[PDB]
């Protein structure tokens, strides 16, 4: 049997009333020939790509047809707290909420997903994620590959595991609270190892790591390079050639890759040094999708220059905020123990050389920032509006991977886990690696967020969010 074609999310623009309609609902999908209940936006699984233009306002009407509450957060969008769709942005089951997004940031690939309090991991695992394609005047002048689903394609990479009956096997338990929910089956826009037919020339891939907990590292099967043109928050100043591209949970990169006649190749993910993530089949390079060259010329360009990246400002005088991540030691130890007991030594491959005691010992509030498991009723601080701040985020105290994400902003990384950032990570980012060390970012918030619709700052390993590793903050 041939590989299925790569599914392409619909690219959705506004109607005459200036509205985009998103319906959140349950349906069925098929994986390895077996039906599973899944959730999607405007469909059974995943979601569309919402197209936004800088300087234009759109209204999004969001219909929750689930039987449980949800929220809809626009990861990477610089919007006021009131429309941010964090855990306070509740959409009742069977209800509708509308938001007006006044887009004011550069071209970028962002995404959207639920932020339901304590249930974000489950709701993403069940299928809910969509994309956001922001354009501006600058990017169109570059003449990059631009034919959606032909030479400009989104690639949403996610793992799942399934029970014997075919259903998605999600659990938030002591093991997954520590190390995350991860699986043995890799999906690419919902499909298992699809093919994508691409014209000769440049192919633009908009890569999203949509896994709950699994870090990825993209490369090609024949070692042809990837030319990174954009990070979370938009274009780099010029392309950065890489042989491999690590991507943390919730991160996006756009790359160009060459397509040549008669030479199919795979996009793959290489084994990562993260606990639990190198269990077979992920102990070896794992195909993500096959690129099948078509002998028709593609028109897109890889320009020498992409955008202007402003200089980092002087750091003296700027407010320095400390955010100390932590995990309860006992529940960290217990989750790791359960991982080791289940999978053995392979659960640490590639790393460096039972009674009820009450609510005090509950893993549901075991993970914390500044000594506090997330309290939706108490923002931890008020950040300045329109002012650069230096946020220092420490994971010293444990060795888990914490891709740290801050709502309401695109920031510049100053130190990523104790080193200056790689060139392709030195531009606009909404995520920074924290793993047993300290990161520092330069952040600015252009929009207000009140106590009642506060911004969040959190680890993007979803099971850590749901077990407390998040804080709220206000702006303005
Ligand atoms: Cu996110
Ligand atoms: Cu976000
Ligand atoms: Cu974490
Ligand atoms: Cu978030
Ligand atoms: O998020």
């Amino acid at each position: 049997a041939e590989r299925p074609t790569l599914p392409i999310p619909d690219l959705l623009t506004t109607d005459a009333r200036n509205r985009i309609q998103l319906t959140i609902g349950a349906g069925q999908s098929t994986f390895g020939g077996k039906t599973a209940t899944t959730w999607g936006y405007n469909g059974n699984l995943l979601g569309p790509a919402v197209k936004l233009q800088r300087g234009k306002a759109v209204t999004v009407d969001i219909y929750n047809q689930l039987t449980e509450e949800t929220t809809l957060h626009w990861h990477g969008l610089e919007v006021p707290g009131e429309v941010d769709g964090g855990p306070q942005g509740i959409i009742p089951p069977g209800g509708k909420r509308s938001v007006t997004l006044n887009v004011d940031q550069p071209a970028a690939t962002c995404w959207f997903h639920p932020h339901q309090h304590g249930k974000t991991g489950r709701q993403v695992a069940m299928g809910l994620a969509g994309l956001v394609v922001i354009e501006d005047d600058e990017i169109l002048k570059l003449m990059l590959p631009k034919q959606w689903g032909i030479d400009d394609v989104p690639v949403i990479v996610q793992d799942k595991k399934f029970s014997a009956d075919g259903q998605i096997d999600y659990q938030l338990d002591v093991m997954t609270a520590a190390v995350g929910w991860f699986g043995d089956t890799l999906l690419t826009n919902g499909a298992i190892y699809p093919q994508h037919a691409a014209p000769r020339g440049w192919l633009r891939l908009r890569l999203l790591n949509g896994c709950n907990a699994r870090s990825l590292n993209f490369a090609t099967s024949d070692n042809r390079p990837l030319y990174v043109i954009a990070s979370d928050g938009g274009l780099l100043p010029e392309p950065v050639k890489v042989s491999e591209l690590p991507v943390l949970m919730g991160e996006r990169f756009e790359v160009l890759v060459e397509v040549n006649d008669n030479k199919p190749f795979d996009l793959v993910t290489l084994p990562v040094s993260q606990m639990g993530m190198a269990i077979a089949p992920f102990d070896k390079p794992h195909p993500v999708m096959r690129i099948q060259p078509i002998a028709i010329s593609a028109s897109g360009a890889l320009p020498d220059t992409l955008s202007s990246l402003p200089a980092l400002p002087s750091l003296e005088g700027l407010t320095v905020r400390k955010l100390q991540l932590s995990m309860d030691p006992m529940l960290d130890m217990m989750g790791m123990q359960m991982l080791m007991e289940k999978y053995g030594d392979q659960a640490m491959a590639g790393m460096d050389h039972h009674m009820n005691h009450g609510g005090k010992f509950d893993f549901h509030h075991a993970n914390k920032i500044n000594g506090q498991a997330f309290d939706m009723n108490k923002p931890m601080f008020a950040a300045a509006k329109g002012q650069y701040e230096r946020w220092v985020i420490s994971g010293v105290g444990d060795m888990m991977l914490h891709p740290f994400h801050i709502h309401g902003t695109q920031f510049r990384i100053l130190s990523e886990n104790g080193k200056p950032p790689a060139a392709h990570r030195a531009g606009w980012k909404d995520t920074v690696k924290v793993e047993g060390n300290v990161s520092e970012v330069l952040v600015k918030f252009n929009h207000d967020a009140p106590k009642e619709h506060a911004y969040m700052a959190h680890c993007h390993l979803l099971e850590h969010i749901d077990t407390g590793m998040m804080l709220g903050f206000t702006v303005g």
